[PDB]
């Protein structure tokens, strides 16, 4: 119950030691002197703001609070400082959310967990203070303080004076801001465009990735948009517009068909709806298709749908149409009763002869009379219009549709999962082994020339550019995005000379596997016009056409380095309004004073702070770039991470040694095995698990989650199983600073001393391999379950009482692996075993030496101790063992040459037919051919559990006199009396012949 209040009990206590002798924090003017093995420097990327920070999100920071906690004791300077993020949408979109639910509902608020509203109060806001908030800057406030405060009581090793706030309600991180952006509109790395992104008409700007909340890497998608003519007599319901021509519009992917056109589709129970074009003509789409068509410059008030009929496909059908590009001079409309209402337009070209969808849809107005009557289709509008060869390919003929749908034996429209899998093999292989059919075209590929036939569509009139969300993307604000065309101002992050550069940035760069290497080795492929023009949300703004703020994403890319001189001018402040340390006025430091800071071989400028000052920014910077690592979410991998690179690249351009180092990518966290969402009661916090499970052990847990890029687990049933090992441990070490009296003094020199020595020093080993690979999983399995194993060993194996400066090395040793998973025990033991320093000055405990047959022997105990313990439920007093000198006959041969297939074979013998092949040919062993072969079964088992060796006719300790070492641990923890040792040539019959050594056996 109060197994876990105690450790926060310390654990704070420590928390303001560590904070009132400033442990964490470093200066590179005094750390430049003493370069014990060089200058580490990792970050987190700095969080938004729209929270106190939960619990996949430290998952993802342990990484570090880890790394460098452990460096520091090899002999590295750490630098781990952690900035807040506000410069987003996220922020703002919150707040606003809010601020509408009080507008609409008052306040306090009057709804008909999952409201804005019932979010902050599930916080403990009061109700005068959660009104405080629809300003978004009472967010930051209130938030960013909270946060830091937070991790305060995680631990973190941060040099705290290295913070801000990213907005521009901080004047310094804005100036820095500023100067990056000069440099990029100096550098051609900014240009202003009008380029198809993605965007929110409620944002009323741009909205790449960081401000959505669907489709987090959805693409300024494209579309081939045919303009079909309808025709008089026109339907019944079309009256009105005398006035103009009236267009269908219908949106297509494979122009290169439009010659297959027989009819058009529109599902009659849709609404759609038809506008004024600037052209002054009429079109009929979904009504999103419209609102996307009007953000993409069609209707005459750019982002306004000049709506002039609501309606459903319903009064349409059989309305007379030319289309463009097919001999059927005058095609119908008909209906096709599926048709969703995400993608296209509502109306869907008809390619009979090439896709299956219609085929099918048409197979049944033509097989069933009683469907035109639903609709009434007269008989002239359904049956005469038979497909069209626009493409052959090969395998399946002209018309690819209808052919493999009677083969496919497809009944209905209906059809869904074959008539999809009907259209796998046939829209992929027609699009490269396609060749044109009909004229202007002869037989020409597919992929030739389905972009110049969309070429002469357009030129003509008869069609032109639909683009649309390739899925549906909501935003920050919860808007259908949709793609515009717009005036923006767009990194050119496609610009070849830029591109190339930069994966000599990423090639360069370390990743930690090759799944990570991967993604971005992808996100750099398809890079281009990135908008990062925003007119709305939280941020800072460019400074040329300065009514532009910048998006979450492109102010974030080169920041780490603020991080280098965030204690020197914000002096840790947050906001950094408070008046600097070293005197800058925010205003006093400008474009030159940047540049002389930041790129080595730049010129003193004429600033009005003198040169003393200004000289030590320039030696903090070049002193800890570049940036040793970053442990993100894998989710800004493709994103923010992937601008990392460009930014770096292109504004220190050929600092090739300042450019990122490492970076590592996981995943995202589990806790107790399920998405961790705010919805389904399956979610923590900070601020809420440390206070469930002490810290140190809620930080001990995230180390044992994840450290794949595999999603992490995190789960509480064993954060709680830590809070109790831990205590244990502890009430250990009081036990044994208890009982001096009662360790054996003197020399260490048992066996078993020899074997836990030898032990210990190959599990610190361990521990520091898997620490530097960072595999926190494994430097914790090594470092604590591992550790305790031999501590735990060795106090049963050794009943001639454990050795005390052995033991007193281990309590040093384990706590000191320990450190960066829990640092505050750790630091409770140090000042406990009577360290007048602090455990944050401490070093790896450099290993002994191993005595490897050391270990290989008391595998030897510690395994069949565990064996002869089954023989035993069965059933006595007395007690008897049997070993061998060397091997027993028939397996002297087994073994002699079962060698045979690996010294001339380098990796593995011939699987298990040719087992009993030759051996059973022997003169020998056709007596126990039943037998050799299970005996030489399991041996293979432990050759990659024991090592290569099972197959010496020789072992490398001598079988007995190891033994009758720790018979009074045998004779002990197993209670019998007395305990022969007999070589078993001297045994009974039945095991004189088939146990070998390794393999003893006993009588009662
Ligand atoms: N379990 C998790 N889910 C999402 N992000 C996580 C998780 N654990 C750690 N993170 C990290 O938390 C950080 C939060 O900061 P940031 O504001 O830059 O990202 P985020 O916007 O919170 O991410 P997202 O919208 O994808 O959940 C991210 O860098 C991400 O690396
Ligand atoms: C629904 C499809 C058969 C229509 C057109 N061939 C397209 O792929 O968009």
């Amino acid at each position: 119950t109060a197994k876990v209040d105690f450790l926060k009990k310390i654990e704070k206590e420590i928390q303001q030691k560590w904070d009132t002798e400033r442990v964490f924090e470093v200066n590179a003017s005094n750390l430049e002197k003493q370069t014990s093995k060089g200058k580490y420097f990792v970050t987190f990327p700095y969080p938004y703001m729209n929270g106190r920070l939960h619990l996949g999100h430290t998952f993802s920071l342990s990484k570090c609070e880890f790394a460098v906690g452990y460096q520091r004791l090899k002999g590295k300077c750490c630098l781990f400082p952690f900035g807040l993020h506000c410069t987003g949408m996220p922020i703002k979109a919150c707040a606003d959310k809010l601020k509408r639910e009080i507008e609409l509902y008052g306040c306090p608020p009057d709804f008909p967990s999952k409201y804005q509203w019932g979010i902050m109060k599930s916080l403990g806001l009061s109700d005068e203070e959660i009104v405080k908030f629809s300003e978004a800057e009472h967010w930051l406030d209130y938030f960013p303080p909270l946060a830091i405060q937070d991790l305060k009581r995680m631990g973190l090793k941060v040099d705290w004076r290295r913070s801000f706030i990213t907005t521009d309600v901080n004047p310094y991180y804005d100036s820095f801001v500023r100067w990056q952006f000069l440099t990029l509109r100096e550098r051609n790395k900014i240009k202003f465009g009008k380029r198809y992104t993605i965007y929110s008409p409620k944002d009323g700007q741009p909205c790449m990735d960081h401000d959505r909340q669907t489709g987090e890497g959805v693409g300024p998608q494209e579309y081939t948009l045919l303009k079909l003519k309808v025709l008089e007599p026109y339907p019944s319901k079309l009256s009105g517009l005398k006035g103009k021509n009236i267009f269908l519009v219908a949106a297509t992917l494979r122009p290169e068909t439009m010659f297959g056109q027989t009819n058009c589709w529109v599902r009659p129970d849709m609404k759609y709806i038809g506008f004024e074009t600037v052209n002054g003509d009429i079109f009929i789409c979904t009504q999103k298709a419209a609102r996307n068509m009007s953000y993409q410059g069609f209707t005459k008030d750019n982002g306004v749908v000049p709506v002039v009929k609501e309606l459903m496909g319903e009064e349409i059908l059989g309305a007379s149409l030319s289309a463009p590009l097919t001999s059927y001079k005058v095609i119908y409309v008909l209906p096709m009763l599926t048709i969703k209402e995400d993608k296209g337009t509502g109306v869907v070209t008809s390619v009979p002869s090439d896709s299956p969808d219609d085929i099918a849809a048409l197979r049944d107005l033509k097989k069933k009379q009683a469907l035109r009557a639903k609709y009434g289709i007269r008989d002239d509008m359904v049956l005469p219009f038979e497909p069209v060869p626009v493409i052959e390919i090969p395998g399946f003929g002209n018309l690819s549709a209808v052919t493999i749908c009677d083969e496919l034996k497809i009944q209905s429209q209906n059809d869904r999962e074959k008539l999809a899998e009907a259209k796998e093999k046939i829209y992929l292989k027609g699009f490269y082994e396609g060749i044109m059919l009909v004229d202007g075209f002869k037989g020409q590929k597919v992929q030739d020339v389905k972009k110049t036939i969309q070429k002469k569509m357009i030129d003509a009139g008869d069609a032109l550019i639909y683009m649309e969300p390739e899925k549906q993307v909501m935003s920050r604000s919860s808007d259908e995005c949709v793609v515009a065309l717009c005036d923006q101002w767009y990194l050119d992050y496609g610009e070849e000379n830029w591109k190339k550069q930069t994966s000599q940035c990423l090639k360069n760069l370390e990743t930690f596997c090759e799944e990570t290497r991967r993604n971005f080795e992808a996100t750099l492929g398809w890079l281009q016009e990135h908008a990062c023009s925003r007119t709305y949300g939280l941020g800072t703004h460019l400074p040329w056409d300065e009514q532009w703020l910048i998006e979450s994403l492109s102010d974030s890319t080169i920041y780490m380095a603020f991080y280098t001189v965030a204690h020197l001018l914000q002096g840790g402040n947050l906001h950094g309004q408070a008046e600097s340390p070293l005197g800058i006025r925010p205003q006093q430091m400008t474009k030159e004073v940047w540049d002389y800071v930041f790129f080595k071989e730049a010129p003193f400028p004429k600033t009005q702070i003198a040169k003393e000052k200004l000289d030590q920014l320039k030696q903090e910077f070049e002193f800890w770039y570049p940036v040793d690592l970053r442990v993100s979410g894998k989710d800004l991998v493709p994103n923010h991470l992937s601008y990392y690179l460009y930014n770096h690249v292109a504004m220190w351009p050929e600092q090739s040694d300042k450019w990122p180092t490492a970076v590592r990518a996981n995943g995202h966290l589990l806790l107790n095995s399920e998405k961790m969402s705010k919805s389904t009661g399956n979610f923590l916090t900070l601020t809420q698990a440390i206070d469930k499970f002490s810290a140190d052990g809620m930080r001990l847990a995230l180390a044992d989650a994840g450290d794949t890029v595999e999603d992490a687990n995190f789960v509480e049933a064993m954060a709680d199983a830590g809070i109790l090992r831990l205590y244990t441990w502890v009430e250990w070490v009081k036990e044994m600073v208890a009982n001096w009296d009662s360790l054996r003094s003197g020399p260490a020199s048992t066996f078993n001393d020899r074997v836990f020595a030898s032990e210990l020093n190959a599990g610190i080993i361990k521990t520091d391999q898997n620490y530097e690979k960072m595999m926190f999983k494994e430097a914790l399995k090594t470092g604590f379950f591992e550790f305790q194993a031999a501590k735990d060993k060795y106090r049963e194996l050794a009943v001639e009482g454990m050795h005390r400066e052995l033991v007193f090395r281990f309590i040093e040793v384990q706590t000191l692996l320990l450190a960066p998973f829990c640092p505050h025990l750790c630091e409770h033991i140090w000042t406990l075993l009577g360290k007048p320093d602090s455990i944050m000055n401490a070093s790896w405990p450099v290993a002994g030496p191993v005595n490897e047959v050391l270990i290989h022997s008391s595998q030897y105990l510690m395994e069949v101790t565990h064996d002869l313990r089954l023989r035993l439920k069965n059933y006595p007093s007395h007690c008897t063992i049997y070993v061998a000198k060397n091997y027993p006959p028939w397996q002297h041969t087994t073994l002699s040459v079962l060698r045979k297939h690996f010294e001339a074979n380098n990796g593995k013998l011939p699987d298990n037919k040719v087992i009993a092949s030759e051996l059973g040919s022997m003169p020998e062993l056709k007596k126990y051919m039943k037998k050799v072969m299970p005996f030489v079964a399991m041996i293979k088992e432990n050759l990659e559990k024991m090592g290569p060796r099972i197959l010496d006719l020789q072992l490398e300790f001598d079988e007995k006199a190891v033994l009758m070492e720790n018979i009074v641990y045998l004779t002990n923890s197993l209670e019998l009396e007395h305990i022969e040792v007999k070589f078993a040539s001297e045994a009974e019959d039945k095991i004189r012949e088939d146990c070998c050594p390794g393999k003893p056996l006993n009588v009662f």
